[PDB]
């Protein structure tokens, strides 16, 4: 480590801590850039070369966070706790926190060139037939468009499959050296460190609490979607009391359903909201989408992008034949000049949803980019998932796809408003229960209650618990399924998407009322308020400086997570299937928790 990055002496007091953190941020942004930078070099252009600098970039931090770690706990361990300023609690408390910088340099180098190795694996596994197709965008579009029985199989085997298998042995060697570094830091494992972001005793039975209220929503949409599967493949593939075949559902891991709405829509003689086609026509491309949801943003006076997210972002897969990590993802390079978005961007209304959710990512970073560094995140990780889908909540109201341009007719009937709450809830509850299990896997693996001998028995124990969807062929623990979704390989955490899908309708509805709309809450546009635009920039400007709680009092009225707002958002579509379900006779539910479907008939 270079002597101008290494911290002086302090006094071991309130004052001195003051000082500490003064001179930890004047150091820090020049080690943060180096390393997002070459993060950035190899995930748009994943080479052996590229790999190696990024582990170079990254034993340089984990080298500066070990030299002011050390000297923070040495100075303040005891007393930081107490300190009267809430900014310098946060700050001296992070740098406190040395993760695998606590590692010897060996291990070290072994946890950064794992995580290189599964990204790599993830991000560029191919499924060959008996010329091969990548994730993003072939087998996305399989899994979207296709509806033959036996091609949907053969996507998801093959996938997970290959991406899977090869990433076990290295995931549990991810664990134990992840754990180890942290107990270091006082945490019994990684997950409890995880947790501890959201600043809650309380965390894991509130959750529960939240599930508890939703559930009944996805239980009544599970088994509508389950007759319509039934009418379309039969009752050879389709058992009406038991978990769903885990491939019929639009989308490689089921955790959103509406690339099927053709097939459920309930009043098809309305205009068709899904107007992906009309995209097509019109000739929008990538660049299009983007300006599209940056002009929402200025109509409610938050920034523009500026000139250096154009020139630098990867808004399309490249054409060149570059293997890149096409995994949509936002960009700050803590240099409070340069921010990006690396984004596989194809031309789908769900993929403009998508964009405005990366582009809520980049506005937190243009807002709150004059904090300390320790401070430039969100309230909580929850806040930063939430703040674009909170806008795409209004872009995807009938009304304001007709302003811009993309839907002609213009109906207010009860028929309507059905197939729009319903398409909404397709993408919005059948999420629930996914992004709920997925980090209850994760802290299993964590704690030790999951070991590789149950990686797998344990994640479908939790998928047919929660989702009520089942593995189309058998399964065993040579099988690692959990590794074929970007997030575990990937090793980002995932109960920030639940508690932003719960947190999304809390920020709608204060917005909406800002904005002195007084219709229902699933047919307002915020479009054009510079109130509700005033009242998101107080919460984007905050960073983490104050306890989220706090932040979200201000924002609602309200200082906890509530599923109100989304149970009120949802009403008339959860009364509609409730007596749909009814109707039809249906078990609410997967009684027979056992079933399997069988396989084609000469498959391949
Ligand atoms: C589509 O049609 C529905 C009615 O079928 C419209 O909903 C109604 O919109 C009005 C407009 O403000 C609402 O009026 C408000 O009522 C509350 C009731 O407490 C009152 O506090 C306000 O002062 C205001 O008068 C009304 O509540 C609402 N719901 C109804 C009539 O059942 C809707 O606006 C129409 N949407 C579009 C896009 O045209
Ligand atoms: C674990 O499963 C694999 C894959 O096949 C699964 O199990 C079969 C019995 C069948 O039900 C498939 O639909 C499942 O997906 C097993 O590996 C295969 O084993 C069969 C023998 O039955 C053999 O014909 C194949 O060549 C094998 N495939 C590969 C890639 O090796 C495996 O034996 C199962 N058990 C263990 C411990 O891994
Ligand atoms: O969050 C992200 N990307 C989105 C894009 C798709 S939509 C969205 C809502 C649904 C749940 C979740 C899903 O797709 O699984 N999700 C995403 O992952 C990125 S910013 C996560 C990330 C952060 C840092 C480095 C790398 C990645
Ligand atoms: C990809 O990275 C290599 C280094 O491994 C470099 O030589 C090459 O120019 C890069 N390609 C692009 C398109 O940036
Ligand atoms: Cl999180
Ligand atoms: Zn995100």
């Amino acid at each position: 480590l270079d002597p101008g990055l290494q911290p002086g002496q302090f006094s071991a007091d309130e004052a001195g801590a003051q000082l500490f953190a003064q001179s930890y941020q004047s150091s820090a942004e020049q080690v943060l850039f180096q390393s997002v930078a070459a993060s950035w070099a190899h995930d748009t252009n994943i080479t052996a070369e590229n790999a190696r600098r990024q582990e170079e970039a990254a034993l340089l931090s984990q080298e500066f966070a070990e030299a002011w770690g050390q000297k923070a706990k040495e100075l303040y361990e005891p007393i930081w706790q107490q300190f009267t300023d809430p900014q310098l609690r946060r700050i001296i408390g992070a740098v406190r926190t040395l993760g695998s910088a606590n590692l010897p340099l060996a291990k070290r180098q072994q946890y950064n060139a794992l995580l290189s190795q599964m990204s790599r694996i993830y991000s560029t596994a191919k499924v060959c037939l008996p010329t091969c197709w990548s994730l993003d965008p072939d087998l996305t579009n399989i899994l979207a468009s296709s509806r033959s029985y036996a091609m949907l199989l053969f996507a998801w085997e093959g996938w997970h499959n290959a991406a899977g298998i090869p990433l076990k042995p290295l995931y549990e060697d991810f664990t134990a050296l992840s754990n180890e570094a942290y107990k270091q830091d006082g945490f019994t494992d990684t997950g409890a460190y995880w947790r501890s972001w959201y600043n809650s005793p309380t965390f894991e039975d509130d959750l529960e609490h939240l599930y508890q209220q939703l559930e009944p929503l996805y239980l009544n949409l599970h088994a509508f979607v389950r007759r319509a599967l039934h009418r379309r493949y039969g009752d050879r593939y389709i058992n009406l009391r038991g978990p769903i075949p885990a491939h019929l559902l639009g989308d490689m891991w089921a955790q959103t359903w509406s690339n099927i709405y053709d097939m459920v829509v309930p009043f098809p003689d309305k205009p068709n909201l899904d107007v992906t086609s009309t995209m097509l026509q019109q000739g929008w491309q990538a660049t299009h989408m983007f300006r599209v949801a940056e002009e929402f943003f200025t109509s409610l006076e938050l920034s523009p992008m500026p000139p250096e997210f154009w020139e630098g972002s990867m808004l399309e897969k490249p054409a060149d034949g570059r293997e890149v990590v096409c995994h949509a993802s936002a960009w700050d390079f803590y240099n409070r000049k340069d921010f990006r978005i690396k984004q596989c961007t194809r031309v789908t209304m769900e993929q403009l949803v998508v964009v405005h959710h990366e582009m809520g990512h980049i506005q937190y970073f243009l807002q709150y980019k004059d904090l300390p560094v320790s401070l430039r995140e969100g309230a909580n990780p929850g806040f930063h998932e939430a703040i674009g889908d909170v806008l795409a909540l209004s872009v995807s109201t009938p009304e304001h796809l007709h302003k811009i341009g993309l839907l002609d007719r213009v109906t207010n009937d009860t028929e309507s408003d059905i197939n729009y709450l319903l398409k909404m809830a397709l993408d919005k509850i059948a999420f629930l229960p996914f992004g709920y299990l997925v980090d209850q896997w994760r802290w299993g693996v964590f704690s030790g209650r999951t070991p590789p001998s149950r990686y797998n028995f344990d994640w479908w124990y939790l998928r047919t618990k929660y989702q009520g969807i089942c593995p189309p062929v058998t399964r065993n623990e040579t099988h690692f399924d959990a590794g074929a979704k970007f997030h575990v390989p990937n090793v980002t955490p995932y109960i920030r998407y639940f508690v932003s899908f719960v947190l999304q309708f809390q920020f709608h509805e204060a917005l909406c009322k800002e904005a002195g709309y007084e219709g229902p809450l699933h047919q307002c546009d915020i479009y054009r308020s510079t109130k509700a635009g005033a009242k998101l920039r107080k919460v984007l400007r905050a960073g983490s400086s104050r306890p989220w709680q706090e932040v979200l009092k201000d924002m609602v009225g309200l200082d906890a997570l509530d599923a109100q707002p989304l149970l009120k958002y949802f009403q008339l579509v959860t009364q509609w299937l409730q007596e749909q379900n009814q109707q039809n006779g249906e078990v609410l539910g997967w009684p027979e928790y056992q079933w399997h479907p069988p396989l084609p008939d000469n498959y391949p």
